[PDB]
């Protein structure tokens, strides 16, 4: 049998993942999108189904001022006891904090603030002395030594016991980072990410008969990586192991899918899955010899996409996500029965605030992303529409607004500092149908007149200007549905039908 | 004594050296540029000299339908018996040749076709048996397993001597490529490039006791890589080494200086230097353990920038290169002395095959660049300027122009498939002063009235949309002087009194 990767396609990013008895449960980084730290349940390693996220409260996510750039990190979970820890950091504000649960369809605690914890991508190890470990980055503000840094936790205090303590430098690559403690047969091992997580990213372990070390590092050094290849999947790392079930054991990490030439992606760090194999001398390695694919034989694992939102329901699906914490007031599945109703703000796509946007993520190259929106702008300033959005200087939309009297169809992008309207059609009704069709290099964007079902195709617009390469920061592209009044409060109302998300 | 890399700045790739007795010649390739392969001497190899260029006539250097992604790859410099020999690769014809002097004031010889030999990365090895060797990739056309093929060659006929072999498939990196075969204390030694020229790059060597192999991978393999680090220094490798004449040994390689996140280049590949030291055991190992640095010790090489073209001469400068083969009809120091006199034709900077255009390469950071033009468009087509170029599809522009009857001062972009026009201003004289002012993230786009000395900044635009990154292809900006009547010949003359380069 075989498994494809990505396990998890489109922006799932630094996966974390959890055994609870024949159950699985994983989590990524969310950076700037509320909710935060998406959670999957999976029986095979293979098919993940979201059951939500972990941060959906305001008190959870402080995410003003935060942008693709920053907001909330790699996230760990772990179990013990009956209770799952989620540990990550919020970046925008320099701490680390974890949130508990002993019910996962119930929400998570409020924070525990980590004091005197620093750096990113904290990690939590129950040793079978009842001692627990903290384990995280150099902290850039303190000015220490580059590597992976450890301490005991008392959990129920949020604090550390006794000293933070360097344990490994990691084999020398830049930024030594996602570090996570096992025991295994006798030995601590401690694996991390070293060489960034772009084109340099590389998964490193060592060992130890303590937990704080010494550390000897694995002989075969890097255990995975995708590095100095032309591979469709580059940036592999990150990883996190499970021992299945049935005894085998299994990795989860990121990957990218890039395109192009140099290689740009624009579906953001997307998760897979790798066998492990433990060396005769008490090593893992990871998938081929330190290489994985595409196809992937599923060893035992037991082996097993069209979405439409027809607003029907008075609780948002887990699809969608905001640009920040939202205004909730802007939003209504209320006040029009079936429909989303939003009020644009002040704030436009260009503005890192919580602008009036909820959109979803795109998970694959090919797909057709539509919606019917009524708005009947009332002033020239007023705008609502479908957007292809990465960051607030990289997004393309399609939209109604007013100007000199007349309601026109435009096509807007903003790439870097270039801000332009490519194409303006006036148009003489109060709903619209916008379509996007992507493909690998190029999104096409479309609109219908419901009255008639007549299709025109108002531009195009390259995939590759809104790639991480160019736009910054650590996120993939979202599909979202938007309203602004470009500096003033927007006074039409804009209601949304539906949306459709319909993959190749 | 130190000395700074990179040792030639801007965009100078793929860097092959060859000592002629107490002198050093350096080639680099050159893409879509015209003159084709630039040359530099020196005497102690920090400190290099462009002589001129190796490909200067139609005959040599066929570059119609060239582009950034095409034209001349690296070239390869040999010297035999009182005859240089540089072997190179024209891309866009699939062709390999080479081009014999021996006389470097002189020109080159006309080009001796290579038959049946593919690939890129083409190399000259003369051994002490009176026997040569031709050293080059694997060829894609013919479906070859990738690596190094070599076989003999006789120079005079252009033909290959008995059988073209695989030599070595490298240490498993991608793109097994820049080839050279040396001979050093009884080792024949192949050092070549793996990973690709980006993020991946690095130097590998086998060696062997006879020429064909089998090869032995050189157990620290890779000897030079800044992969999975974050230096400043990116993307090294392509090496070609030299004893210097004390005895020492030292590589010519290239690498880049990104910046922002992700890493973004826009100064082309620039020449690097770093000393080797040979094991015990008969390795060369590059560099501080296969790692350089912007600053280097010189060990004993013997240590030692506003460049102004008033265009007083009828032999243009060596700094500058245009698109393609140029339409020399177009461009004139003879018609207006002192000045150099462009004609603008229907194609602009958007378009590949020779628009009216001269440039030179940008080679610092920061700089400022100017030009006086006197230009009167006599129609709403007609355009004349200053450009930062990278591609067809990425350049920004300053220029005078004409719409609606009236004179414009604009700053126009070109970012893959976006057009725009920035800004735009009346203007009301003949003449006019250019500036942009260059920094590290973006380009400032200014215009002199002559006559009075007053400034004014017309915009600013970003370094990182016109990366190699974003952009595509193998090149860095220039800065250039161009015409164009935008799909009408320009009727109206372009004349430019100077042009400065003042780096900071
Ligand atoms: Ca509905
Ligand atoms: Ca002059």
């Amino acid at each position: 049998m075989e498994y494809s990767n990505p396990v998890i396609k489109g922006f799932y990013p630094d996966p974390s993942i959890c055994r609870v008895g024949s159950d699985y449960y994983l989590v990524t980084s969310s950076f700037q999108y509320f909710p935060g730290v998406p959670i999957f349940h999976s029986t095979n390693l293979i098919n993940w189904n979201k059951i939500g996220y972990c941060l959906i409260r305001p008190s959870q996510l402080m995410l003003n001022n935060a942008t693709n750039r920053s907001g909330i990190f790699a996230p760990t979970l772990r179990y013990h006891e009956g209770i799952f820890y989620l540990i990550t950091t919020n970046v925008t504000l320099k701490k680390n904090f974890i949130v508990m649960s002993e019910d996962l369809q119930g929400e998570w605690s409020e924070p525990i603030w980590i004091d005197g914890w620093g750096g990113i991508d904290p990690s939590l190890f129950f040793d079978n002395d009842g001692k627990v470990y903290i384990t995280g980055t150099n902290d850039n503000a303190r000015g220490e030594e580059l590597g992976i840094y450890q301490a005991e936790i008392d959990l129920k205090k949020g604090s550390i016991i006794g000293e933070r303590k360097l344990i490994w430098k990691g084999t020398g690559g830049s930024y030594p980072e996602a570090p996570h403690l096992y025991k295994v047969n006798g030995w601590y091992y401690l694996l991390i990410a070293e060489g960034g997580t772009e084109y340099g990213h590389m998964v490193t372990v060592a060992r130890s008969k303590y937990p704080f070390g010494p550390f000897e590092s694995c002989p075969f050094n890097p255990i995975l990586t995708h590095r100095s290849t032309n591979h469709p999947l580059q940036a592999i790392g990150h990883a996190d192991i499970v021992q299945y079930h049935d005894g085998s054991w299994w990795a989860v990490f990121h990957g990218t899918r890039p395109i192009s030439y140099p290689p740009k992606h624009h579906l953001g760090r997307e998760t897979c899955l790798a066998p492990i194999k433990w060396t005769d001398d008490g090593w893992p390695i990871i998938g081929y010899n330190g290489r994985i694919d595409i196809k992937m034989d599923a060893g035992y694992l037991p082996v097993k996409e069209i979405i439409e939102d027809d607003f029907n329901s008075d609780i948002f699906s887990t699809d969608w996500n905001f640009i920040q914490n939202p205004r909730l007031e802007h939003y209504s599945l209320k006040g029009r029965p079936s429909w989303l109703k939003m009020r644009g703000t002040e704030k436009t796509l260009n503005d890192i605030n919580s602008p009036t946007f909820i959109g979803r993520r795109q998970e694959h190259f090919v797909c057709n992303v539509s919606t019917l929106l009524e708005f009947k702008p009332n002033q020239d300033n007023e705008e609502a529409g479908l957007t292809v959005y990465m960051n607030e200087k990289h997004h393309y939309e399609i939209a109604l607004t007013k100007k000199n009297g007349r309601i026109n169809v435009v096509l807007k992008k903003t790439v870097g500092d270039i801000q332009v309207v490519v194409n303006s059609l006036e148009y003489f009704s109060n709903t619209i149908i916008f379509s996007i069709q992507a493909n690998p290099e190029e999104y096409k964007f479309s609109f219908v007149d419901p009255n008639t079902g007549q299709t025109y195709l108002l531009g195009t617009g390259l995939t590759t200007l809104l790639s991480t390469e160019v736009a910054g920061g650590f996120t993939g592209v979202y599909f979202g549905l938007y309203a602004t009044g470009n500096g003033k409060v927007c006074t039409a109302p804009a209601f949304f039908d539906w949306f459709k998300y319909i993959p190749e």
